């Protein structure tokens, strides 16, 4: 069998600095 | 033959921009 | 027939907010 697929994405990161 | 699982999730994202 | 490999884990998730 093909591999299987890529993971979904992460989650959004972090609010940057203020 | 069938497709492997799927990958699992990515991490988190980096901050956000100031 | 034979499963696939395991997929690859996903991408790092897209930047936070500001």
């Amino acid at each position: 069998g093909p591999p299987g697929p890529p993971g979904l994405p992460g989650e959004a990161g972090p609010p940057g600095p203020p």
